[PDB]
């Protein structure tokens, strides 16, 4: 109604989009290793939003509709309720969550399917009404032979747990040596949030809430990486707006920087853990590593190109598991935030991060806002990026104002 874009529209004008096809072989009379418990949920619900996007859905509706189904499935088909299971860091289950996984795939029809034929008037669900700040993100591969990036844009806890937590939580993990971790961090870090948001003491400011989050997220990480020895790790730079208190927490892992933009300018938020750094180069010396210039650049043991991340338990304690943060307010001046992977910073600086949204603001209607993460991904390709992309963006300001700043 007095929203745009994807906003304007009810839960299921967007279902029926996305599922078009499964409707249509209804019309037509057609029938159309394992982890731990403790992970299903988060699990599923990562595998169902990968499918969500893969239908051509706004991020943020593939967040909301992907707890929704995974709740669904575990509700109506699952004899398990994984999603009232809690995590105990003394306790690591694998008990038939091999069925479990299937079950999380086979039913994602099945589950929007039962919905779809219910009437708004008795179907809670149906009547969702949207909140929180506008988001858009998106990814490509690239040149590479798998994509290793994650990514999550919640306006705030109705995409996350359908709940009424108000801060959002913007976040890119830029993985290597596999996918495991970052996708791991994606299944699991809106669980480790709410948890630390439910736990807080008073004296928790913004910035420590998301550290802790952070910790708790490697924390469980760790054990499972450890039970399957997984080799790889991945960045992470992620981001909690709270758009009452006028303050924005940071946090980081990696290479995969942060930018805030105001009228004028991108400004980067984030410092790069690379052994070029001095501080850093010292933190590892410290815990034992060396660094070897290997190909054409310094490396840690001549290996990694960082010197944090999430999981890389075996590069520990030469790789640190320590996030950096900070906190900053938020002026009237400031527009945008935009998390990135490294494979965007790699051909953009910030002068061009700003022409960028500029040229699309001025090229595309602002109901098409939401395609500007896939936007730049797509322009960083074409400027010679040869990483995976992927980008992020909350709009602290509305896509109205920001067109309205960038209109020639
Ligand atoms: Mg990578
Ligand atoms: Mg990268």
């Amino acid at each position: 109604e007095d929203h745009i874009g994807d906003r304007r529209r009810s839960v299921r004008s967007l279902l029926e989009e996305a599922f078009a096809d499964e409707m249509e072989k209804t019309s037509y009379d057609v029938e159309v290793i394992a982890g731990p418990v403790h992970d299903v949920f988060g699990d599923a619900i990562h595998d169902i939003f990968q499918k969500m996007m893969k239908r051509g859905q706004a991020v943020d509706f593939c967040h909301w509709v992907s707890h929704l189904i995974a709740t669904e499935i575990d509700e109506k088909f699952s004899e398990v309720a994984f999603r009232d299971v809690q995590y105990n860091p003394d306790i690591y289950v694998t008990d038939s969550t091999t069925e479990a996984k299937k079950l999380f795939n086979d039913k994602i029809w099945p589950a929007i399917d039962k919905i779809l034929q219910q009437n708004a008037e008795t179907c809670p669900i149906l009547s969702e009404k949207w909140s929180g700040i506008h988001v858009s993100g998106d990814q490509l591969k690239g040149q590479r032979h798998k994509q290793e990036d994650r990514f999550l844009a919640y306006p705030n806890g109705q995409y996350m747990d359908r709940g009424e937590d108000p801060i959002s939580v913007l976040a890119v993990f830029d993985g290597h040596g596999g996918h495991e971790c970052s996708q791991y961090a994606a299944g699991h870090l809106w669980e480790t949030w709410l948890e630390v948001r439910k736990s807080r003491d008073p004296s928790d400011s913004l910035e420590d809430q998301l550290r802790k989050s952070l910790e708790l997220l490697d924390e469980r990480m760790t054990v499972r990486s450890v039970k399957e020895c997984w080799k790889g790790g991945s960045t992470a730079v992620c981001c909690a707006i709270d758009m009452d208190q006028k303050l924005m927490a940071l946090a980081w892992l990696g290479d995969s920087p942060g930018y805030v933009m105001s009228n004028i300018e991108f400004r980067q938020l984030t410092r790069g853990h690379s052994p070029s750094d001095e501080r850093e180069a010292r933190r590892v010396e410290e815990a034992g590593g060396q660094l070897f210039v290997i190909g054409g650049e310094l490396r840690v043991n001549g290996v990694l190109n960082l010197t944090r991340a999430l999981g890389d338990v075996p590069g520990r304690p030469m790789i640190s598991n320590e996030p950096e943060t900070c906190q900053v307010p938020i002026e009237s001046s400031d527009y945008l935030v935009l998390l990135a992977c490294d494979g965007i910073s790699d051909v953009f600086n910030e002068r061009d991060l700003y022409q960028l949204v500029e040229a699309f603001a001025n090229d595309y209607p602002v109901e098409d806002y939401a395609e500007l993460s896939r936007f730049i991904c797509t322009k960083a390709i074409e400027a010679g990026s040869a990483d995976n992309v992927s980008v992020v963006i909350g709009f602290l300001r509305p896509p109205q104002d920001v067109w309205k700043l960038m209109k020639h």
